[PDB]
Formats: C-alpha cells, sequence, structure tokens
C-alpha cells in the first residue's frame, strides 16, 4: 500500500504531465496521495494562471463575513455576521490597517502559535464564496474554470442525466481568516489555487480515520451534537492541533504559498487560517473513485447547513432513502 503513513504527497508536474488534468488526478493516487486527505501541486515554472493581478480591485464582495469565535482558545465555534459590500481594493486596505494586519513573526511556526494562541479575541472579515474566476480564458491547463463538471462525471459512470452546474468561488482572506473543520459537500475533492498575497495554513485528518474526528468533536461540542447528526456539516467548528494531539487524532499540516494548488480527497476533513491578505480559488470536482464516497456521505437535515441547488440531484441519485428527509431540512 502505497503511503502507509497518510502523509501529505507534494508533487511537482511537468509542464507535459499538466496538459491532462483526470490522468494527473489517477497518477497522485496510484502514489498514495488521497490517503492524506489533502496533497500539493506546485505547477510547472512555464505556467501561469494570468498575466498579472493589477485590474482585480474592482471586484466586490458583496457580503464580507466577520468571524466571531466563541469558546476557548483551542476549541471554539464561529459565527459569521454580514457586513457591508465592499471593493477587493477596500478589503485589501482593511486586512493591511493596524487592527486587521499580520503581527511581526519569525517565521511560519512562530504565527501558527500566534494564531492558536489568539485567534479567539479579534474578529476577522472573510470575503469568501464569491462566484467567479481569477484565471485567463486563454491558460489551458488547470483552469479551475474549465474542469469537466461533476454532473458529467455522474452521468459517465452511472449513465443518469441530472441538472445542476459547477462554477469556481473566490476567497479574500486576511490574517485569522479562518475555515473550519469540515469535509466537501458530499464528500467530493476539492482543488484550490492560491492566486496571490499572504500563505494559507491547512491542517487534515486522513479520510480512513475521519469517524475518529467526528467522534471527538461530538465530545467537545455536545450541544451542536445532539441538535444535529452532522453539525461539521454547517461549517462552525474549530480544533487545535494542540487539542488533537493531546486526544491521538491522526491529523498533517501544511502551509500552501501564492502559486500552488491543493487537493482535498473524498471525506478529507480539512480545517485552516490565512496569514495576511490574500485572494484563493476553489471548486468541487470528482472522480470515478469518488462515487462510492458520494453515496456514503453524511448530512445535515436540521436546516442549518443549507447548500446549493446542484446537490439535490446528487442526494436524490445516489441517496435516495436520505432524499426526503434531507430535503425536508433543505425547505
Ligand atoms: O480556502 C478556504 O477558505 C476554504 N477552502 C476549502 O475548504 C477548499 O478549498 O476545500
Ligand atoms: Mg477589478
Ligand atoms: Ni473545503
Ligand atoms: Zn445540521
Amino acid at each position: 500500500a502505497q503511503n502507509p503513513n497518510c502523509n501529505i504527497m507534494i508533487f511537482h508536474p511537468t509542464k507535459e504531465e499538466f496538459n491532462d488534468f483526470d490522468k494527473y488526478i489517477a497518477y497522485m493516487e496510484s502514489q498514495g496521495a488521497h490517503r492524506a486527505g489533502l496533497a500539493k501541486i506546485i505547477p510547472p515554472k512555464e505556467w501561469k494562471a494570468r498575466e498579472t493581478y493589477d485590474n482585480i480591485s474592482e471586484i466586490l464582495i458583496a457580503t464580507p463575513l466577520q468571524q466571531v469565535a466563541s469558546g476557548r482558545a483551542g476549541v471554539f465555534t464561529q459565527y459569521h455576521k454580514k457586513k457591508k459590500a465592499m471593493t477587493v481594493g477596500e478589503y485589501r486596505h482593511l486586512a493591511n490597517s493596524k487592527k486587521y494586519q499580520t503581527p511581526p513573526h519569525q517565521n511560519f511556526e512562530d504565527l501558527e502559535r500566534k494564531y492558536w494562541k489568539n485567534r479567539i479575541y479579534n474578529s476577522p472579515i472573510y470575503g469568501a464564496d464569491i462566484s467567479g474566476s481569477l484565471f485567463d480564458e486563454n491558460t489551458k491547463q488547470w483552469n479551475l474554470g474549465h474542469l469537466g463538471t461533476i454532473q458529467d462525471l455522474l452521468e459517465k459512470e452511472c449513465g443518469v442525466v441530472i441538472e445542476g452546474v459547477n462554477t469556481p468561488y473566490l476567497y479574500f482572506g486576511m490574517w485569522k481568516t479562518t475555515f473550519a473543520w469540515h469535509t466537501e459537500d458530499m464528500d467530493l475533492y476539492s482543488i484550490n489555487y492560491l492566486h496571490l498575497g499572504e500563505p494559507k495554513t491547512w491542517y487534515v485528518v486522513p479520510p480512513e480515520h475521519g469517524q475518529r474526528l467526528e467522534r471527538l468533536a461530538r465530545e467537545l461540542f455536545p450541544g451542536s451534537s445532539r441538535g444535529c447528526g452532522a453539525f461539521l456539516r454547517h461549517k462552525v467548528a474549530l480544533i487545535s492541533p494542540t487539542v488533537l494531539k493531546e486526544n491521538g487524532i491522526p491529523f498533517n499540516r501544511i502551509t500552501q504559498e501564492a502559486g500552488e494548488f491543493m487537493v482535498t480527497f473524498p471525506y478529507g476533513y480539512h480545517a485552516g487560517f490565512n496569514h495576511g491578505f490574500n485572494c484563493a480559488e476553489a471548486i468541487n470536482f470528482a472522480t470515478p473513485r469518488w462515487i462510492d464516497y458520494g453515496k456514503m456521505a453524511s448530512q445535515c437535515s436540521c436546516g442549518e447547513a443549507r447548500v446549493t441547488f446542484s446537490m439535490d440531484a446528487f442526494v436524490r441519485i445516489l441517496q435516495p432513502e436520505r432524499y426526503d428527509l434531507w430535503k425536508r431540512g433543505q425547505d
């Protein structure tokens, strides 16, 4: 078995190997990359996402989210308070202000220490889940707005045609902005490209050990657990590496820098934070190996998780027994 310790692997494809996306994901899995739940892909030196980022300030963040924490430094939840619209230019200025900027630090490890120590005492503002793309239409390789769709994958594997579309999202972050512990909708893969700015630190639990994370989460967030049998779908809970180590939960960590891709694999729980002002683009995708994970994915039916139009068909086809109850939660 390849990568039996479930380490995060880093890949360096040649320009030739960067031509066929599906084939390269399949290659990575042949090397055991999926066991970690997360892989880094460094694009060939000849590749670029677009010519420059000079003209992005007029993008609108229609609903910036202030991430308010409750709990203790290592075990907290966050809620999102909606703020008034601002442009990326305005947001970047806010991120760089004395109230919100990255503090002096020695290295990534010192910054990670300061994150876990101090996150709960501040409320950073996140421009998340903005439909759109920063890839140039002429970028042919690993252009997240030109991937084959999940609906076409399901049709090719299962023979059923379904409604729905699949488009990318932009994330504008600042120091301390946080992504809570989650897997993707329907335990899909995700791919994330860090277009510009400061790094993003990731934490991930191997898919084979996801249930260990879920059990700890039920112990640490006991009222949440009673309210819903899949409350990590709400994307609100944070657990520090210290706490995970104290409870013997297997995980790994890695920092993504501008110009690098990360891939999350089906049922790979992940969480993390941004180091300073940045802009990432991400999209879900599927492969044939995903189908069985889709069939087994947990679902939130309490009504909190509220997701996209396209998830309907996935639940309807892959999880027909669940469909009625899940849709009651959606409506
Ligand atoms: O970048 C973020 O804030 C969150 N991204 C992801 O969870 C992802 O790409 O799967
Ligand atoms: Mg613009
Ligand atoms: Ni994710
Ligand atoms: Zn729920």
